This record gives structure tokens, sequence and C-alpha cells, in this order.
């Protein structure tokens, strides 16, 4: 069920704070592009016209295998938007599963506030399900097509390392060398986003003590396309108050807790131990069982490049659309998106940033009753 996937180890790169990307090729002969790994969307969208932030793009007229689907697509986000032309081409991942598949491609011809200056990615690989694909669910996502066309198991796993950044996307398997300890699995509640259920939250062991529906209002998802741990308004406010109280041996400006200002220390003297750990309990696979994943301040204090000082941004923030377990969560763990068994596994990542005295953790089981109640029905 696990093993060695040696070609896919260390295939992810990124700039600190701008996205984890994998190298892919599109077309014949192959055109190389860096593509953002994104579990919170479902389109394979690539830049396909010049743009000041893109130093290369998909040139359909140079690909003998390109097929025009003759239909536009317009995708607005909250901050940013793009428009493109639908088609297909042959697609590979050079440091991947050693197969070439024909996939749908949204060739981006126009955009605003979508490509990031200096991010070094020219497109996005949306790994979620068809239900949120644009323009609709008839456009099969990349991974659906890869599994149908090859013998690749219906599973992928992500190890995002953090502290420039790097990691691994294992297509079709679970690499045993990227984690320690047990893999603990939570159910995928519904196949659209990768939706999970949080049943309990602690700050340094102290229960936040809310109706567990508040943790999942109106949904809880696992999203590699988001930096922060994003929490509903009522949950975020309770969490910040508890983190303040636990770290009260040092006081910081209010703007730090809003993510608007950096706090610094003399290089090497960052006092990790005064900051608390953060635990999310996830619904288990067995009735009345949960497990918990625990991250450190090394995950939610994110480094920002005086060279003699280490400075950081607080990366827990408020969400209007439910909980988003972003890179802040995922960088503590090796996360298994087991689509075949409709579950998401977590294990202590073998590359996660920590100190001599604390590590990230995945522990279980715990008797948690009435866990279906925690879902926003
Ligand atoms: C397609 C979408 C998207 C993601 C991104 N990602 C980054 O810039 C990004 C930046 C840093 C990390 C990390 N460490 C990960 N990602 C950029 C554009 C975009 F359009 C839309 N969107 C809105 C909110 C969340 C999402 C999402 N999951 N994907």
């Amino acid at each position: 069920t696990t093993g060695s996937f040696v070609e896919m180890v260390d295939n992810l790169r990124g700039k600190s704070g701008q996205g984890y990307y994998v190298e892919m090729t599109v077309g014949s002969p192959p055109q190389t592009l860096n593509i953002l790994v994104d579990t919170g969307s479902s389109n394979f969208a690539v830049g396909a016209a010049p743009h000041p932030f893109l130093h290369r793009y998909y040139q359909r007229q140079l690909s003998s295998t390109y097929r025009d689907l003759r239909k536009g697509v317009y995708v607005p986000y909250t901050q940013g938007k793009w428009e493109g032309e639908l088609g297909t081409d042959l697609v590979s991942i050079p440091h991947g599963p050693n197969v070439t598949v024909r996939a749908n491609i949204a060739a981006i011809t126009e955009s605003d506030k979508f490509f990031i200056n200096g991010s070094n990615w020219e497109g996005i690989l949306g790994l979620a399900y068809a239900e949120i694909a644009r323009p609709d669910d008839s456009l099969e996502p990349f991974f659906d097509s890869l599994v149908k066309q090859t013998h690749v198991p219906n599973l992928f796993s992500l190890q995002l390392c953090g502290a420039s950044v790097g990691g691994s996307m294992i297509i079709g398997g679970i690499d045993h060398s990227l984690y320690t300890g047990s893999l603990w699995y939570t159910p995928i509640r519904r196949e659209w986003y990768y939706e999970v259920i949080i049943v309990r939250v602690e700050i340094n062991g102290q229960d936040l003590k809310m109706d567990c529906k508040e943790y999942n209002y109106d949904k809880s998802i696992v999203d590699s396309g988001t930096t922060n741990l994003r929490l509903p308004k009522k949950v975020f406010e309770a969490a910040v108050k508890s983190i303040k109280a636990a770290s009260s041996t040092e006081k910081f400006p209010d703007g730090f807790w809003l993510g608007e200002q950096l706090v610094c220390w003399q290089a090497g003297t960052t006092p990790w131990n005064i900051f608390p750990v953060i635990s999310l309990y996830l619904m288990g696979e067995v009735t009345n069982q949960s497990f918990r994943i625990t991250i450190l301040p090394q995950q939610y204090l994110r480094p920002v490049e005086t060279s003699q000082d280490d400075c950081y941004k607080f990366a827990i923030s408020q969400s209007s659309t439910g909980t988003v377990m972003g890179a802040v969560i995922m960088e503590g763990f090796y996360v298994v998106f087991d689509r075949a068994r409709k579950r998401i596994g977590f294990a202590v990542s073998a590359c996660h940033v920590h100190d001599e005295f604390r590590t990230a953790a995945v522990e279980g089981p715990f008797v948690t009753l009435d866990m279906e109640d925690c879902g926003y029905n």
C-alpha cells in the first residue's frame, strides 16, 4: 500500500509565500511549464498569451497534438480573474508517474490580478473534483483523465516542506520515506472540494469550547492553493484570544495578529516555546473515533526576508467561506488524498520545520461522540 516513488521525491519548488509548483510539459514537441499544485480548484489552466509576469507560455500553434474545443471560459475569483479558450493536448509530468495523457486545458488569453509577479509558475493544476470545474462538471479535471487513461491508482499525496520552499507530489502512491508514525484518515465528506469535518480545536491543550458546527461553517476544506489557516469569524476570534494569552510573556502590536505587521527577533533567537501549538481534531473512519493533528508556531509564523534579524508574519486569518486548511496546516504533515477510498490521510511530515523540543504530531484515537452533528447540513 506504500513504497518507494523515487522519481517524484522532491519534485515541488516554490518561492516563500507564493505557491508550490510542479514542472509539467504540454504539447508536441513538449513545452515546459511550472504549474501551481492546487487542491482547492479543478481546472488545468495555463498561460497561453504574453503577460508581463509570464516569461513563457503555452503556444498552441507549435503543438501538433493540440485540438481546439471551440469554447471560451471565464473564471472570476474574489481577488483576480482570467478568461481562456478550451482545448486539449498531451500532458506529462517529467518528475512524475512516467505517463503521457490527453487532458483538457484552459489556455489563458486574458487575466487581471491572477498571475503573481515573481511566483515562477505559469499555470495551475486544479486537483479537486469536477463539481467545481469551470465552466461546469462536463470538463473532466486532469487527475480524473490521468487515472482513466493509465493504470495510476486513484490517489495522490502531498508533502509541502516550507523552510526557497520545496516538497513532493507523489502521483498514484504513498511514499514511505516522507512521513513517520501512523497515517490517520478522515473521510472526504463530499466530492467537490476536499471537504472534511473538524470535531474539536485546542490551543496548547486548552479546548476552544464552541459548538463544533462553528468549526465547519459553512465548510471545512484542505487547500494547497492557500497559504494561511483560515477560520470562520467566530472561531478566528476565539483562537486569537487564546494564542495571545498563551504567548503573553511577550506583547505584540494588534496589527501583528491581523497579519499586517511583522514581528522580529535577533537572528537565531526566535522564542518558539512561548507560542502555543494548535490542534485540530478530525473525524475518524470508525464510529465515535477521532484523531488530531498538531502544528507549531514554525508553521503559523511564516518567515519573511536588517539581515541580522529573523522576521515573521502571523498566518492565521479570517474566512467568510468556512475553514481553509492551507499550507499552514499542510506543511506539518504528509497528506494523502485517497480518492479511491474517499478519505484524506495525515501523518507527521519527515521534512517539517521544528525545534529540538517540539515536533508536529498526529495522534489517535479519541472518543468523540456525535461527530455527524459537527457537519453544517
Ligand atoms: C485558483 C485559486 C488560486 C490559488 C492561488 N494560489 C496562490 O497564489 C498560492 C500562494 C501561496 C501558496 C502557499 N503556500 C499557495 N497558493 C493563486 C491564484 C488562484 F486563482 C483560487 N483561489 C482563491 C482562494 C483560494 C484559491 C485556490 N485554492 N485556488
